[PDB]
C-alpha cells in the first residue's frame, strides 16, 4: 500500500519486479560481511540490516548476475549506503577533517585497494575490499572505467559537504548535473557489464539508445529517492534535493514542489518506454549471425533489462526499506541506523 503523493501506477502495472534467485543467501553473506567488517555496530546490524532491505535492492536490480558477482555489488551497494551516512555524520559534527581525510583515502584506494584492506578506518578497509573484488570480473580497461566514474563520485560528496557546511542549497539545473554524481548513475551503470559478463565496446553502450536508457533509468531512480526521501531529509538538515532546490530557489511550497518532482519521475517512465524500444531494436541489429554479435545482443538485452527493473527494485525499496521510514523514529533528525 503505497500513500498516493508516492504511488506511481505504471510501475506496478507495467514494471513487474524481479527477484535474483541467489537473494536469500546474498541477504545472509552481505550481513555477516557488515559485521565482520565492522561498517556497523553489531547491534544495529542484529536490529536493522534485514530491514534496510539493500540486498534486496540489488537483487531485484541486477538479475541474472553470477552469484559471486551480484555478493561484490551487494557488499559495495551496502558499504555505500554506510559511506552516506558517515559522509551524514561528519557534516553535522562539523568533522571537516575527518573527512577531508576519508576522502583522500577512497581516491587512493580506489587506484590500490590491495594497499587498503585493513586500513584503521573500516570504511576505507571495507570499501577497499569490495573494490578489490568488483576488480577481478573484467579487464583492466573497465576498471579504470569504474575508478574514474568514482573519483568523480567521491568529488561530488565532497561538494556536499562544502554546500552544507555553508548552508547553501543548489539551484534546480546545478542540482540536477550534480545529482546524477552523488547518486552514483554512472557506477550503477558501469555494473551492469559485469553483471552480464561483458565488457561492452565504447561505440555500443555510447549508442544514443543504451546512453539514454541508461541516464533515464538513473534519473527515476534518483528523483523518486528525493520524492521519498524528503522527508527524513527535511528532517535531518540534507539539503540536496531536488524538492528541496526547488522550494528554495523557485517560491514553490512543499505540496506544488512534491507535484512537481513526480511529474518529472513519471516523465522519465514514459521516456525509457521510448528509448527502451530503440536500445532493443539496437540490441537486434548487433545480432549479426556472428558469435560475437550474439554476444554482444544477448548483453545489450540483459543490461536494458536491469535497467528496466531498476525502476521496479528502487520503487518497491522505497516502500519496504526501514532507512526512510522517518515516522518510526524516536528522533527524526537522528536515523536509529546511523552511528551518531
Ligand atoms: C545513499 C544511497 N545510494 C546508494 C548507496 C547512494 C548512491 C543511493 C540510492 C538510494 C536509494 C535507492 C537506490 C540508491
Ligand atoms: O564516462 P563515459 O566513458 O563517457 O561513459
Ligand atoms: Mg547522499
Ligand atoms: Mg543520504
Ligand atoms: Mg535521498
Amino acid at each position: 500500500a503505497v500513500p498516493p503523493s508516492l504511488r506511481l501506477p505504471v510501475i506496478e502495472a507495467a514494471f513487474p519486479r524481479q527477484l535474483h534467485p541467489y537473494w536469500p543467501k546474498l541477504q545472509e553473506t552481505t550481513r555477516t560481511w557488515l559485521l565482520e567488517k565492522r561498517l556497523m555496530p553489531a547491534d544495529k546490524v542484529e536490529e536493522y540490516a534485514d530491514g534496510l532491505c539493500y540486498t534486496d535492492l540489488m537483487a531485484g536490480y541486477y538479475l541474472g548476475a553470477p552469484d559471486e558477482v551480484l555478493q561484490a555489488i551487494a557488499d559495495y551497494s551496502a558499504w555505500h549506503f554506510v559511506w552516506d551516512d558517515r559522509h551524514d555524520r561528519d557534516i553535522v559534527h562539523g568533522r571537516a577533517g575527518a573527512w577531508r581525510r576519508l576522502r583522500g583515502l577512497l581516491h587512493t584506494a580506489l587506484d590500490s585497494p590491495g594497499d587498503h584492506l585493513h586500513h584503521e578506518d573500516t570504511l576505507v578497509a571495507g570499501f577497499a575490499d569490495s573494490v578489490r573484488r568488483l576488480y577481478a570480473f573484467l579487464p583492466a580497461t573497465w576498471n579504470a572505467r569504474f575508478a574514474r566514474h568514482f573519483h568523480t563520485v567521491i568529488e561530488a560528496y565532497d561538494r556536499e559537504f562544502h554546500n552544507r557546511t555553508r548552508g547553501i542549497v543548489p539551484g534546480v539545473e546545478e542540482y540536477l548535473e550534480l545529482r546524477r554524481l552523488t547518486f552514483a548513475h554512472w557506477i550503477w551503470t558501469d555494473l551492469l557489464e559485469p553483471s552480464s559478463g561483458c565488457e561492452l565496446p565504447d561505440a555500443v553502450r555510447k549508442h544514443p539508445a543504451y546512453r539514454r536508457a541508461a541516464l533515464l533509468s538513473q534519473e527515476f531512480a534518483a528523483w523518486y529517492n528525493d520524492l521519498c526521501s524528503l522527508p527524513k531529509e527535511i528532517a535531518g538538515d540534507e539539503v540536496h534535493n531536488l524538492g528541496i532546490s526547488l522550494i528554495t530557489h523557485h517560491s514553490l511550497t512543499l505540496e506544488e514542489a512534491i507535484g512537481e518532482v513526480r511529474r518529472r519521475v513519471e516523465e522519465c517512465i514514459t521516456e525509457f518506454l521510448a528509448v527502451e524500444r530503440d536500445a532493443l531494436r539496437f540490441a537486434d541489429e548487433l545480432a549479426d549471425g556472428t558469435v560475437r554479435g550474439k554476444e554482444l545482443s544477448g548483453a545489450v538485452r540483459a543490461n536494458v533489462g536491469n535497467m528496466r527493473n531498476w525502476f521496479s527494485s528502487v520503487y518497491w525499496f522505497h516502500h519496504e526499506s526501514g532507512r526512510y521510514m522517518v515516522d518510526s523514529w524516536d528522533d527524526r533528525s537522528t536515523p536509529p541506523y546511523v552511528n551518531n
